[PDB]
């Protein structure tokens, strides 16, 4: 029903799930603006834009929901609970180089890949890749994701639509465009949340039962949920997943 990302998800819904980005304490403060997630949004338009009016807005939640984890400055007793501390940094704490240097995809003398944007996008290859599809040097200017905020809406917008086999995309699995093989189920790999947190992080965090930095994700995915006055699906963990290689 609504006709696109802006009716969708106002400006005044996104200002209240990430309601203190723009606080004091965070260093990214300013930077993070509605008028950008829309812009970049354009450059991938069935983001949001799948599936029915709760699936769209179960999408805009989960995405929310992982790129606040990636960024949050929460804390437990934190004002309005750790759940509305997403977005507040866009810069990796600690710098590191985060290349690995490839004919392909080239590491730029004096350039750092560490975290940058919404979803902490690292490694020259990462960079590479996305900066090639959105039509950014990111291999040179690789802290474009951190001064440019649709540079970093349009990094972490990539990373979320493009599958990189063996992983499928977290937009399909979201929206219940992908269906588990044989093989994936064996995995535990079904469709929700949980399958989205192993793309973006599994290796670490996935199939060592109960994990507070995957407790992180589902919180703020529950809170956005509430806010859109959608129900969260099922499969919102990874606990006893295969993390994809």
């Amino acid at each position: 029903a609504p006709s696109d990302l802006s009716a969708l998800i106002p400006r005044a819904t996104f200002d209240q799930m990430l309601k203190h980005r723009n606080d004091g304490a965070c260093p990214a403060r300013g930077f993070y603006t509605y008028d950008a997630f829309i812009a970049a949004a354009r450059a991938f338009p069935s983001f949001g834009n799948t599936g029915d009016t709760a699936t769209r807005k179960r999408e805009i939640a989960a995405f929310l929901g992982q790129t606040s984890h990636e960024t949050t400055g929460g804390w437990p007793s934190a004002p309005d609970g750790p759940y509305a501390w997403g977005y507040c940094f866009v810069r990796e704490q600690n710098p590191s180089a985060y290349c690995s240097p490839t004919p392909q995809f080239p590491c730029a003398s004096g350039q750092q890949y560490y975290g940058r944007g919404p979803i902490q996008i690292s490694w020259n290859y990462n960079y590479g890749q996305c900066g090639n599809a959105i039509g950014v040097d990111l291999i040179n200017n690789p802290d474009l994701v951190a001064t440019d905020p649709v540079v970093s809406f349009k990094s972490a917008i990539w990373f979320w639509m493009t599958p990189q086999s063996p992983k499928p995309s977290s937009h399909d699995v979201i929206t219940s465009q992908w269906t588990p093989s044989a093989a994936d189920v064996a995995a535990g790999k079904l469709p929700g949340y949980g399958t989205v947190t192993n793309i973006i992080n599994g290796g670490l965090e996935c199939g060592r039962g109960q994990d507070s930095r995957v407790e992180d994700r589902i919180g703020f995915f529950k809170q956005y949920c509430d806010l859109f006055g959608v129900g969260y699906g099922n499969n919102l963990d990874c606990y006893s997943q295969a993390p994809f290689g």
